[PDB]
């Protein structure tokens, strides 16, 4: 089974961390949510309180993961951005040739830790002119941007879009047909 990682910090968006967790179950990937800040439940960007699987500094002992996942959030995507072990775990994906997903803000983590520098990458629009300081990207506007190992997407209601764009990476476009087809996406 494919696994992935989605790292879930103080202030993540909550619609953004749980479709595509909630859609990458569905596909039969195995999912661990790992708390940035440990094992506690995470209060998110509207108030829902989720209750990670693990914490970070476990679900690291328990790589590799197929698929490293950054929900957006302001407060959550700058915590993302100042944490020495999201750093890591991001260099140590991108030199393993592991897929990296963000979405909305979540991209603006992969600025702060130099990932993918030079890929073609989307954000929010509001994200933009943060993810665009420094030039280090090419900017797109598609509802989600892969370009090879680094996958982007823009907000809550590319989420959908978004998750199954990562379990089609992982698990192929008939897996992805197969979870898309109760979910009445439009």
């Amino acid at each position: 089974s494919k696994r992935a990682l989605v790292i879930l910090a103080k202030g993540a968006e909550e619609m953004e961390t749980v479709i595509p967790v909630d859609v990458m179950r569905r596909a039969g990937i195995k999912v661990t949510v790992a708390g940035l800040a440990g094992k506690d439940p995470v209060q998110c960007s509207r108030d829902v309180v989720i209750c990670p699987d693990a914490s970070l500094e476990d679900a690291k002992k328990e790589g590799p993961y197929d698929v490293v996942v950054l929900p957006g959030g302001n407060l959550g995507a700058q915590n993302l951005s100042e944490s020495a072990a999201v750093k890591e775990i991001l260099k140590e994906q991108e030199n393993r040739k592991g897929l990296i997903a963000a979405i909305c803000a979540g991209p603006t983590a992969l600025l702060a830790h130099e990932i993918g520098f030079g890929s073609k990458v989307t954000t929010h629009p509001l994200a933009k002119d943060k993810m665009m300081n420094g030039g280090h990207y090419t900017y797109s506007e598609n509802r989600v941007e892969k370009d090879g190992l680094i996958l982007t997407s823009r907000g809550p209601g590319t989420s959908f879009e978004f998750a199954l764009a990562i379990v089609e990476a992982l698990n192929g476009k008939e897996v992805a047909a197969q979870v898309k087809a109760p979910l009445v996406l439009k």
